[PDB]
């Protein structure tokens, strides 16, 4: 199949500045930054990872893969990786996503997110995940909390940790082992570590989900290991309070066990399209038409007119 011409961009340390921690993990430390390249008058946000000393040699081959892959995708629905620096520890520079991951944000600002809003992320997420079917990638991970918040107009994307990328002749990965979001997987992925497309359309309707119930947990009090045998029953997430039946039946068709009677995310677009259109036709908002979310140094540019 095609060669995969993506540049992977080596930076030096110098070039970019540590502002403020953002979160710490087992990994490393994510700060929020700004890279400013030599020469070329202009400074970007950054995320920047730093991975702490500690970390094995197993970890950093799985945080380069990771980058592999981030650095092979270009669409403004998908996180962009500005590039790697080699210090003593591996340093991964992303765009900065100022208003943070989406699960957060629709906890925290539930009482002014409205129809228009919450459908037109329905909208861009299933045109990131169509980009990623077109690049024959699997994401694995797809979850609100995997979505990052550029601006309230404008979503996107991330945590391509379980991502692969599909073999040029194969149609399904099979997994092994592993640690794996249950309530966010199709059930073929539970029962037998089988990923497809149409697995991700199942983790786009249990998304999908969580956005109409301002972040709600699925299956909240419900163990993991009960779930495959509830899902065999035929029993799934209930209608958001805000969901018409139009957007509820949507979810229900991501559901279905037979994988190649879920949507495809080419449809997805169009159907959730259209309701944006018409917002309150399609979700019931108490105060809809009076909700309000914002809206947009000298030489600063965002990492997507940075080309
Ligand atoms: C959600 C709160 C939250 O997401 N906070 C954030 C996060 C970001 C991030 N996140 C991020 C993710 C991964 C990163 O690395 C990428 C990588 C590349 C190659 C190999 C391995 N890993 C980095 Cl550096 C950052 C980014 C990014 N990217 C940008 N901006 C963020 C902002 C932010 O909040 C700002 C208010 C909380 N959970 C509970 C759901």
């Amino acid at each position: 199949h095609a060669p995969n011409q993506a540049l992977l961009r080596i930076l030096k340390e110098t070039e970019f500045k540590k502002i403020k921690v953002l979160g710490s993990g087992a990994f490393g430390t994510v700060y929020k930054g700004l890279w400013i390249p030599e020469g070329e008058k202009v400074k970007i946000p950054v995320a920047i990872k730093e991975l702490r000393e500690a970390t094995s040699p197993k970890a950093n081959k799985e945080i380069l893969d990771e980058a592999y892959v981030m650095a092979s995708v270009d669409n403004p629905h998908v996180c962009r990786l500005l590039g790697i620096c080699l210090t003593s520890t591996v340093q991964l520079i992303m765009q900065l996503m100022p208003f943070g991951c989406l699960l957060d944000y629709v906890r925290e600002h539930k009482d002014n997110i409205g129809s228009q809003y919450l459908l037109n992320w329905c909208v861009q997420i299933a045109k990131g995940m169509n980009y990623l079917e077109d690049r024959r990638l699997v994401h694995r991970d797809l979850a609100a909390r995997n979505v990052l918040v550029k601006t309230p107009q404008h979503v996107k994307i991330t945590d391509f940790g379980r991502a692969k990328l599909l073999g040029a002749e194969e149609k399904e990965y099979h997994a092994e082992g592993g640690k794996v979001p249950i309530k966010w997987m199709a059930l073929e992925s539970i029962l037998h570590r089988i990923y497809t497309h149409q697995s991700d359309v199942w983790s786009y309707g249990v998304t999908v989900w969580e956005l109409m119930t301002f972040g709600s947990k699925p299956y909240d009090g419900i163990p993991a290991s009960e779930i495959s045998s509830i899902l065999e029953k035929g029993e799934r997430l209930p209608q958001p309070p805000i969901c018409t039946i139009d957007v509820y039946m949507i979810m229900v068709k991501c559901w279905m066990i037979d994988a190649d009677s879920r949507p495809k995310f080419r449809e997805l677009i169009i159907e959730f399209s259209k309701m944006a259109r018409d917002p309150q036709r399609y979700l019931v908002i108490q105060g809809d038409e009076r909700m309000h979310l914002p809206s947009p140094m000298d030489d600063v540019v965002d990492a997507d007119e940075y080309l």
